[PDB]
């Protein structure tokens, strides 16, 4: 519901020489900060009592706004305070979280920086795969039902688990269901997809507004629990095991993609943004992600993306390969974020950026 | 044996105003000497012929003592050397080795950054673990003998191997005595504790006396010979091998972790530190780390720890993610630890640091 | 055929007040027109038509000269333009293939930065396995037929595969000869040789013949496809899957080395550049990697080398930490050959790096 | 005569991926060109035989081009070469003069940083004292003839005197005449002006169109002969000697403000601009000087001003006091010129800064 007026008259109402930048103290919010910091600007982090210490070790936010639990950052008691600092919101993962993408999406009335509509195409899995296909970018097959197997697959409800045969799928599924780890309601939902054989790089772009440019800041791939353990014990004793994969995210490590293979990741980002902006405008603002995997035929396949800011950008806090190429500096994707926000202030076009 | 006053005596006459810093040519010694001269110290390092190349052309070292093997650096002429250079020697791993950790308990009378009485705690399991124990830090668990496993195990004594069995156990051991790489004695001290299945994260702490003040300063993960090869040879060719895994310490990775984690990574180190000062006094001084696995429930669980400066560090001799938060500059564990030599010697806290 | 004097009697028409630095775009090249913008060079970068916006988004380079495909870069219209511009070109994988190493051996007449024979001691797997051997460089066992293997071996013609006895060899050759991924031809001159297994270290050197100096600037592992993807797959289901590894490069992950092994690595570096220069005057000049892998017994065995820039670089565009000790700098390998021109050009040397 | 659309259809055509700066090898050229490279730009210098070297040794310009003598600069065949260079041309002193003032109003066809028009209201007296006083700006009296002398005024025409009566103006002007230093027609249309007794404060202020936005930059004092000279030889020895003061800038010496005095110096600045956009459309574009005079009751008096880049930028050229204080960097007059050109391509505003 919230409206880009209702916004725009919110942030009206701002002290325009004191505009601070806030986030929730966590998944990406240290170099959210520190960019902030960095560019000029001081900064709120929102936090609680047991995981303040790296916020204030880190030195990193100006102002603490301490809440009971992350939960209660949607309460209006919250909003006001922001709204007080005269903070321009940065959203993130864990943010949406516990905030609530629907109290998010209508009922959260603090400037944010980004696209706030596209946040609903993150997280719905057709919307997702809607505007990737419709963008014309390459996607792991999908799977209708159990039956449909042919090859290896990936099954998404963690709870995953891979299948080669309809016969297999439901062999691990009553596997997973005996053990506790998986239930009725989950299976029939299962999504089913196209394994795909290759390297990992999630790569981090940014649409600037006031430039019309899509960036690459940089790249990671992640370091996945049980996984890439499991994968680090010899087959033969893994063949004595009974331990089923999982693939709880970690970590992050830094990599750098083959330099021939740029056209194809700088096209991937010009064809996400130039189809974003006719389904959903103004389409992507700032921080974008494509999760891919690259097949031996050099082709990147996107099983995963995000609307704002990933995780993963952690990895280069201290600036990457990419991101030093256009200054020399080590540049953040929070500083790059900070920035934005810097140049539209002093260009007078906050409009561009917040909703 | 050696005091804490026979220490300060010695560095009571001391030149004050040519304070250097010195560690043998080895294990995390180029950081430690860079980040000396990035503080202004004028850097000795102790080196020898055959092994000298890299500390001179890095150009990282002010001056130079050769030796006629490590072995010697506890001969009392060396330590000589190193008192009329005014020289406060930052201990390492290599040093400790070749030194001879008794030697340096009560033999090496020179002053030495960090807490002498500590590196005991790191050599001996027993000790280790009633750290970690009584701390309050997972540790895997441990099995008194091969018919107490029940699950995946890894026994320690390079010589290591995996089992899921008693028999198993018995079986690798055997392969292992008839293959010339085991003997009976190894086999009978044989160390077996659960294979902890997840992501490596080796955290490199600083605990500063000055500022009262755990700090983290970076992560890396091991990279181990043969085993990071074998598990990247296909299982279907692994099955065809007789091959038995090695973890042989190579090499480093940097990587970062999922920042709702630092809570947790911070509590482990704060934990650490308050237990440590209880059983040995003062505690840690400078860098410790904690070499862990994240489990598929994101808990940390510590295989291992050191009580001075990890060799992992040199992952990010140029500054790393977590680094670079503090003050946006590249800044190493070794310019961290010459840092705090600055400091004590200018507020005049020696005493807080040197033992 | 192409002589040194036609080369320095091409550049000695240069304006030597307006030297640039020219590569294909491609390879290695935003590292190496970054370095050269960051040394105070104009920069000079060939391109085409959908290949382009790496090198624009990036502002690295300051004049462009398109060509219809890559191909045409050997054309003596672009020669021409490269030398009206006053570029010295700096050679990469890409450019040789794309102009063809014939045609760089003796119908390219543009200044180059590096030795120009020795870069068909990279392309010849005997004169490289001459070098290496002579050297005095451990290397992988070669086998000159599929009946003399005795233990796991890779064999090499993308269309790889391991092998543990000859009748394995001839399945697998037959598997992917019915698949069309392999033919007779390719068969029939098979390279075989030991599988190694250890950790990867693709190490990163820079002859200064200025200095008479072998530098170590970096290292990456590589990260390929589609063997990274496949054993991520856990034992058991790579049994179910009916999957030949491939081993096509995507990109670079950062690693450093356990420092006591330095010695061997600058040893290393030091011999195959004295022998070099014996096989082929002036023998390494510049930047030059020796690919290898680290066993269990702490031994680098090099399985391959390049003798211009190698892509790993790329992993290092914001420097590295070896690159760092020198002068506390985000020093990248294309930045240290713009160093190497630039320091040249000041000392009137450009004859000890041109060709 | 030449129109903003003869210029922007001029700029419309240019290569807009290779956007250079260019201006003659004087004057502020050194910064200008510096301030380019800085800000990633390849620069052109317009220079010739015997006034290149400090140019070159500073290796601040890219391309030469050299012409025969500077009063070149306005044939056609120097216009093509910007042109086809894409050359946005930053106007000074020395190049406005050589070119001709008339040459560049109507004649000179290649994009220029600033607003043409406006660069007749700083050569014309009577324009400029109607802009100064029009924006409200204190000036020096001026006096309509010789005999309305009544204090001590300055007269201008190098050829300056001062004069305390109208006996002494006469005494003076016809002293100056036998000696040959001035004419008839000179003391006809003799200017005369109150002498303000003060401290001089030449203010360099940068007015951003992008950012609607007056900025303080820096301040020099003048540092002229023989006046500077003179003054320093000790009263006694001055009446012994028959010398005249001259006033030709030699140098500058940097010098800050009384802090409390800046409310003062911006609101001038912000006085002239505003003026200026009612008067000569659309005003004052990036950098403008105040040249003044504080007396002792703290008001400032300006005696001249420039409409584009003044000679005393040069006092800073490695950032001063104020220009640090924006982003805690090295920054000067030419790299502040050459980042609003950067930030006015990049955001499709080429039209805001150029005619
Ligand atoms: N199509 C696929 N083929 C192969 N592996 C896959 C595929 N999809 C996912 N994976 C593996 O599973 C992991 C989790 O993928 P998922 O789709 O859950 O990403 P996500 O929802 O963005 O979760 P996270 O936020 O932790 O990255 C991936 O990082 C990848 O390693
Ligand atoms: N409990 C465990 N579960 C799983 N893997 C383990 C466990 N303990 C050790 N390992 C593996 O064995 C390697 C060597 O562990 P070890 O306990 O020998 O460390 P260390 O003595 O500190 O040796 P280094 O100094 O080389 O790190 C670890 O890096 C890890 O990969
Ligand atoms: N002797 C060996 N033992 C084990 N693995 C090997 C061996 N030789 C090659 N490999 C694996 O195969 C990959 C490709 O090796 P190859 O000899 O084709 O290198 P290359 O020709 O330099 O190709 P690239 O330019 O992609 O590195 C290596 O990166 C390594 O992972
Ligand atoms: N009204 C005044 N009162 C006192 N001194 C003055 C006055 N006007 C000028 N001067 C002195 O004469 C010098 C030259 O002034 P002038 O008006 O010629 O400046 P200009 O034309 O900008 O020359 P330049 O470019 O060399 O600064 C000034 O720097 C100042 O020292
Ligand atoms: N890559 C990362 O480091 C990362 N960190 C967090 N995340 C995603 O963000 C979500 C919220 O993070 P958290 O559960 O740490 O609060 C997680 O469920 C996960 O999907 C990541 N992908
Ligand atoms: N992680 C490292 O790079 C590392 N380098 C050395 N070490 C430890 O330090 C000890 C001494 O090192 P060295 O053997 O290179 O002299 C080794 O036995 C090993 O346990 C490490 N963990
Ligand atoms: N390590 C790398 O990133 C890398 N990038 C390219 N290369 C080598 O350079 C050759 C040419 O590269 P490209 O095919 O991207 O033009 C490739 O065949 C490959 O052997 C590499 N080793
Ligand atoms: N302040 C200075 O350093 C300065 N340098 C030059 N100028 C002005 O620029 C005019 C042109 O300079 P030049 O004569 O050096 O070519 C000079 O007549 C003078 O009025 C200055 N004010
Ligand atoms: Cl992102
Ligand atoms: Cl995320
Ligand atoms: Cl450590
Ligand atoms: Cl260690
Ligand atoms: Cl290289
Ligand atoms: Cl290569
Ligand atoms: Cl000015
Ligand atoms: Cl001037």
């Amino acid at each position: 519901m919230i409206s880009k007026d209702e916004i725009l008259e919110i942030f009206d109402k701002y002290n325009k020489d004191e505009i601070t930048i806030a986030t929730l103290g966590s998944h990406t919010s240290l170099h959210i900060l520190k960019g902030a910091k960095l560019e000029g600007f001081s900064t709120v982090c929102i936090t609680m009592k047991g995981r303040d210490v790296p916020y204030k070790r880190f030195k990193v936010a100006d102002k603490f706004i301490y809440v009971d639990n992350f939960s209660d950052i949607k309460n209006e008691e919250i909003q006001e305070k922001l709204r007080e600092l005269n903070s321009i919101v940065v959203p993130h993962g864990s943010f949406i979280a516990y905030c609530g993408l629907d109290n998010v999406e209508n009922s959260f009335l603090v400037p944010m920086f980004g696209n706030r509509r596209i946040l609903r195409w993150e997280s719905e899995r057709s919307l997702e795969g809607k505007l990737l296909r419709e963008a014309g970018l390459r996607v792991p097959k999908k799977y209708e039902s159990p039956e449909d197997i042919d090859g290896t697959v990936i099954v998404k409800f963690r709870g995953y688990f891979i299948a080669s045969s309809t016969e297999e799928f439901y062999k691990k599924a009553e596997d997973l269901k005996k053990r506790g780890i998986l239930t009725d309601e989950d299976i029939a939902n299962a999504h089913i997809e196209e394994y795909v054989v290759g390297t990992n790089f999630c790569i981090h772009y940014f649409y600037s507004p006031l430039k019309d440019e899509v960036e690459l800041l940089g790249m990671d791939k992640r370091y996945e629990s049980n996984i890439d353990g499991l994968v680090r014990i010899p087959a033969k004793d893994q063949l004595e095991m009974n331990i089923n994969p999982s693939y709880v995210i970690t970590g992050n490590i830094p990599v750098v993609i083959r330099e021939s293979l740029l056209p194809q990741v700088f096209e991937m980002g010009d064809k996400l943004v130039a189809k974003a902006k006719e389904l959903v405008p103004p389409g992507m603002i700032g921080p974008f992600c494509l999760q891919s995997l690259c097949n031996e035929n050099l082709e990147l396949v996107v099983f995963e993306m995000s609307a704002r800011v990933d995780g993963g950008t952690n990895s280069f806090m201290n600036g990457g390969p990419y991101s030093f190429l256009y200054n020399g500096e080590p540049l953040s994707m929070g500083q790059r974020i900070a920035r934005e926000i810097k140049m539209a202030l002093q260009l007078d076009m906050i409009d561009k950026i917040i909703s």
